[PDB]
């Protein structure tokens, strides 16, 4: 508990940029793109207002567009007079991927027509397209193979406070060990994480802060319409914050909260708001109506674990169940607890042989052990129960490929 | 029920079946089958033939059956086991786990085959477990897969009875003969004996 992330003071002009969405769409062979930026304002609407969206590649400006406010006619009452959409043509664009994280810089200038900059916001843009076609997840027309890991925000000394040094160390190590993806288990992360993934190159699964695992049954709250308001904000305010990041390729509705009607409403909400990214969610069977990807946790390669109501089928068997078409990427697999990771190669033989098996997210990155001190003042790695905490699930907090200090297992 | 159309020795296998000048001849072998056998309840699937690749004539005759007799699926293996002329993925000798990634007409792991991007159809091998001589090793591997996978719905073993003929020696004693034993040339020797039973129905 506590104030565990950044605190800041932001001065904004009265007449301001209140929101901006960036999108990239492509011709069949990806040799042409239209960058579409929707900009929104607050304050007094005046004829003299403009928005200039310019697109930079290092120092070279490759595109620019300038328009006044007042969007297209939306419905019978008109349009959004406090909005504008800029559309920039981009020839032969440098594409973004975890392989080559090519980035552009988009500057959004709110200004008077006559050239008085009121204020400017900006972001790194990654020209890339994510779509699921014919049962396969595609980035830029090519089927991905998710070499991923689940990452909790953890530090042995600082707890859940994240810092740049640590975040960089994680990304260096992940990419050094042939990881190309990371799951935000199980909440929106520190803002700097998404920026780093944009720049170094990692496909991100951005996940809402909704976990109700200890409910009986697991979907007791998420099926409850009285809990919809609280849930929606955890989904909507996530999307509103991170939707501009190229590194984020998949949205997640949370983790281990069963399947409730609230998951359906919210799934639809993201599909309606953001057509660019597939929505996934594991609860209630990992193949429900709330997910575009079959995303089981700890489903084995060949062995069925056929629990009533929520079976964990062999991943090979799952794909070809009567009527099923969607891609399979496990949100959690290969529990790296203590001396583990036996049978790992079995997964990767399968991932490769089967097109619609597109990988997984190892559980998990770092051991959640905390530093404690003895009578001589010597540091030691502590787990569940070591702080007088009870009930506790003992050493189950340590399931990482690396120790708390980022030393490799 | 399978039409009397097999053009295996052609190069490439579909030379005749893709040729429109062979469509009348082919049609008579499909259409006269249906007209004869269509009231038999034991017939549950129609087959357009065997090993004749995949040509346009197959698609035509496929549709003819679907138009005349909606009561039965139409299957045909040629041209990759999953063409537009088959309701059932019906590979011959596709292995259980092992892919045989042949050019143009690969034999995928039956388990892999079902979940190929876009594929939804059921899978029943028109031929598997070639029972030639001391054979049927790994038969259990198929039936394990069949039971675990809903859309793997079994297959037809190749085959029931050895094709050996009786020949007599100088003393008049009978012996089982195969390819070659009649001065027949060229021949493919013992490759005609792939049965689960001998020619006289004694079990292997
Ligand atoms: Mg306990
Ligand atoms: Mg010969
Ligand atoms: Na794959
Ligand atoms: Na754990
Ligand atoms: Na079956
Ligand atoms: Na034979």
């Amino acid at each position: 508990s506590g104030i565990f992330r950044d605190v800041s003071l932001l001065h904004k002009p009265t007449t301001q940029i209140s929101d901006f969405h960036v999108a990239t769409r492509f011709n069949d062979d990806f040799s042409r793109a239209v960058l579409e930026a929707e900009v929104q304002m607050c304050g007094e609407l005046r004829d003299y207002l403009r928005v200039t969206v310019s697109l930079w590649q290092g120092e070279t400006q490759v595109a620019s567009g300038t328009a006044p406010f007042g969007g297209e006619i939306i419905d019978e009452r008109g349009g959004y007079a406090d909005r504008v959409t800029l559309r920039l043509n981009v020839e032969n664009p440098k594409l973004w991927s975890a392989e080559i994280p090519n980035l552009y810089r988009a500057v959004v200038e709110l200004h008077t027509a006559d050239g008085t900059l009121i204020e400017a916001e900006a972001c790194d843009v990654g020209f890339r397209e994510v779509r699921i076609e014919n049962g396969l997840l595609l980035l830029n027309g090519k089927p991905l193979l998710i070499r991923g890991v689940n990452r909790h925000e953890h530090h042995p000394l600082h707890g859940q406070v994240m810092d740049e040094q640590t975040m960089v160390q994680d990304i260096l190590l992940m990419k050094q060990n042939n990881f190309n993806a990371v799951r935000c288990s199980h909440y929106p992360n520190h803002p700097l994480w998404y920026t780093l993934c944009d720049r170094y190159g990692l496909y991100v699964v951005d996940e809402a802060n909704i976990v109700t695992h200890g409910m009986v049954p697991m979907n007791r709250l998420t099926d409850d319409p009285r809990w919809l308001p609280a849930m929606s904000e955890r989904v909507t305010r996530m999307v509103q914050r991170d939707r501009n990041h190229p590194s984020v390729i998949i949205w997640s509705l949370g983790n281990e909260s069963g399947h409730g009607a609230n998951h359906d409403a919210l799934y639809r909400w993201i599909k309606s708001v953001d057509p660019s990214r597939p929505v996934q969610y594991e609860g209630g069977g990992a193949d429900t109506t709330a997910t575009d990807i079959i995303c089981p946790m700890y489903a084995r390669v060949d062995e069925d674990q056929p629990f009533p109501a929520v079976p964990k089928w062999s991943i090979k068997k799952w794909l070809s169940l009567p009527g099923e078409t969607r891609p399979l990427i496990l949100c959690e697999y290969a529990h790296a607890m203590g001396n583990s990771l036996g049978g790992f190669a079995k997964y990767w033989q399968a991932f490769r042989q089967y097109p619609r098996l597109q990988g997984g997210f190892v559980w998990d990155w770092v051991d959640q052990s905390l530093i404690k001190y003895d009578e001589n003042g010597n540091p030691w790695s502590a787990y569940g129960g070591d702080f007088g905490d009870t009930p506790n699930d003992r050493q189950f907090c340590m399931n990482g490929l690396v120790f708390a200090d980022r030393t490799p297992h």
